């Protein structure tokens, strides 16, 4: 392993929202597979399923169009029609709180799922453990 192995509580029962505290957005999956956040609570597209592969790795999927989550090979977030490696992030609590979500392609370079105060995604490489861009909460539909 690259990484620890605090896991967060909650499960995959039901759909979740991905709050990021740095700007207050929700992940969202647009339909033609950019990725960005948006403040908007009521928006079709930030509503995500996220289900277990192995414990503590997980696919996060959008429930309006079935695409997955994936960070590409130069670490931007896109969505995937189709379930593949890019797809897979390890899922782990941070400061005994937040949820974390680390590529699993590429871990040993502590690439994240983030998003900035603006609302866009970080891209891998920019993100690092300590960032407040990389701390989400999940929340109810």
């Amino acid at each position: 392993h690259h990484h620890h192995f605090n896991l967060p509580p909650g499960n995959y029962k039901k759909p979740k929202l991905l709050y990021c505290s740095n700007g207050g957005h929700f992940l969202r999956i647009d339909p033609n597979g950019t990725v960005d956040g948006t403040r908007d609570r009521s928006d079709q597209h930030i509503q995500l399923q996220l289900s277990a592969e192995s414990v503590g790795e997980v696919y996060i999927k959008s429930t309006e169009t079935g695409q997955y989550l994936a960070m590409d090979t130069d670490g931007l977030l896109y969505g995937s029609q189709t379930p593949n490696e890019e797809c897979l992030f390890l899922e782990r609590l941070e400061e005994n709180h937040y949820n974390t979500y680390i590529s699993k392609k590429h871990a040993e370079k502590n690439w994240f799922v983030g998003l900035k105060k603006n609302g866009s995604c970080k891209r891998g490489p920019r993100t690092h453990y300590g960032q407040k861009a990389i701390l989400f909460l999940p929340l109810p539909v």
